[PDB]
């Protein structure tokens, strides 16, 4: 059993800053892995854009990180996952993972009464990506999908602990607390910052599924499958962030969400 | 996101009958997947044999199932996993999974005080496969490995619930109950049949890790990664067992362990 020590970094790409919560989970779950992240904030959001454009931009972020030396790629964007993941995965020689299926898989396992909910942006909800993936696994599931329009703004404004946040979450999820849902998927990478509030509003009897966290769980298994793990003797020595937009704003957001002090953020061009 | 419905079966190979517990877990965790299993009982055990021989026999079982149409391969044998997995995985175009790493991964996650134990045959223990894999992930772990020589005979004789079994397990594991071990890996596929007895002897404060069960957990993730899942509308329609030895004895063992009635067992030649 020849195990190879590979200290190349794992790459993460996103149109915006939401993917930072996926990196946060990677830092915790994969303590010995190096990390590279790109947030295409200069062109965020990708949702409204035609597929041709989304694929082009996602390829630009991908190419950038591949040239920086990544050994595996995590597409932390829902739109990029739904629109460009298949093409990129087929073309590259490195493993490529998206966020939707891992969360869906976890939800199917966690639910007991088969009443599953999923919250996310209106784009994610309207795409039906989660409902379809859930039903393709278990047709008997009763799936409730709910768009939460203002959640992203609250988190990106670093006000996810404010009175405004508690009010917005409480009022937005109200109709979701009367369907006997026992499993709720956080279908937007920004939502983990609002988890305490979401948990309180939904109740202790509701299991929340963090799709990004589940995605990192898949990465852990894939590192072993593809023989790409770094060693503990090496440990994490690199964690670099790149953004096509304001490095100042990106750093303000990143350092607040990750809560681990100073971070390395560099403005780049794609 | 183009999802492909693939009703081809998942294959499982083993030198003996131990791998049946891995199939048992697959039946439970993957209710919609078809299954094919080959037990090379006419040449069991592989352990004492030179690598050249082990690889040849494992390739024969592999070739047989590939020709039967499998879409993924699970090597449920420790010796085959340690000796032939790498070569077979590199050569085939289908995913190939072994049992050691999945269990090791689960153990590292479950342990809190870092006192991890692993029980298995003397061959598995002496190979240090588990200790090495565990240490490669977390060097600080204190790993205790213990061979349990008679466990296999008790299970293959379908006496895993007898007074003899309780006595054998109690006396064999005695020295393992005084090391503050909080996580114990069942490093032999026959051991799940003795789990209740093992749990009682170790104590409720000890988390047992079923390597075969963890391996099936990896399979679940890989079906999504490689887009090879069967659909729930199809469901499991096929579960066939093949053995190079006595079909009568194999069936006696299989039907007892699986406890789901009549099974399809066919004697074959490799």
């Amino acid at each position: 059993m020849i195990r190879l020590t590979d200290n190349r970094p794992i790459g993460f790409i996103d149109s915006g800053v939401g993917g930072l919560t996926v990196v946060k989970e990677a830092l915790k779950q994969l303590p010995n892995e190096n990390i590279l992240f790109v947030g295409d904030t200069a062109r965020c959001p990708y949702g409204p854009r035609p597929a041709e454009q989304v694929i082009q931009y996602t390829w630009e972020m991908t190419d950038y990180l591949v040239e920086q030396g990544i050994k595996m790629l995590v597409i932390a964007c829902n739109t990029a996952t739904a629109v460009a993941l298949e093409e990129i995965k087929a073309a590259l020689s490195i493993p490529v993972i998206g966020v939707i299926l891992p969360g869906t898989r976890a939800a199917v396992k966690k639910t007991q009464n088969k009443q599953v909910g999923i919250i996310g942006t209106i784009g994610t909800v309207k795409s039906q990506a989660y409902e379809k993936a859930l039903k393709e696994k278990v047709p008997e599931l009763t799936v409730t999908s709910l768009a939460c329009p203002k959640f992203v703004s609250v988190v990106e404004s670093n006000e996810y602990h404010s009175s405004v946040a508690k009010k917005i979450v409480a009022e937005t999820l109200a109709p979701l607390t009367t369907k006997k849902i026992d499993t709720l998927i956080l279908g937007c990478t920004h939502y983990p910052l609002l988890r305490p509030i979401i948990q309180n509003v939904m109740g202790e009897n509701v299991q929340l599924i963090d799709s990004g966290a589940e995605t990192v769980g898949e990465v852990s298994m894939l590192l072993d499958y593809f023989n790409l793990s770094n060693s503990p003797q090496n440990g994490r020595t690199l964690c670099q962030f790149y953004t096509t937009g304001s490095a100042k704003l990106f750093e303000e957001i990143a350092e607040d969400w990750l809560g681990i002090g100073h971070l390395n953020v560099e403005h780049i061009e794609l």
